[PDB]
RNA sequence: UUUUUUUUUUUUUUUUUUUUUUUUUUUUUUUUUUUUUUUUUUUUU
């Protein structure tokens, strides 16, 4: 019920439209996931994931 | 012609000092040369 897959939604602008002030979708709030994700990606020859914090 | 220690004397003989010391240790603290507001490819459509 968060319209995150919907074509033209407000969701992508939750921060700047001031709908939210603490994003659930952020990587700060998703630290473990962000890691494991980028790590696997890197082993799989990603260049994007190379410089991920 | 020599002489054949780039040896030498008079004792001597730590580029040893004793006065006590002896972390080029002080800490009252307090110790990521971390820090928060999201964020977190020196990503772009």
């Amino acid at each position: 019920g968060q319209e995150i897959d919907k074509a033209d939604s407000y969701m992508p602008y939750l921060i700047d439209f001031g709908l939210s002030s603490k994003s659930p979708y952020s990587s700060v709030k998703n630290p473990a996931f962000h890691f494991w994700g980028q790590l696997t990606a890197l082993l799989l020859r990603s260049t994007r994931a190379r410089n991920a914090r």
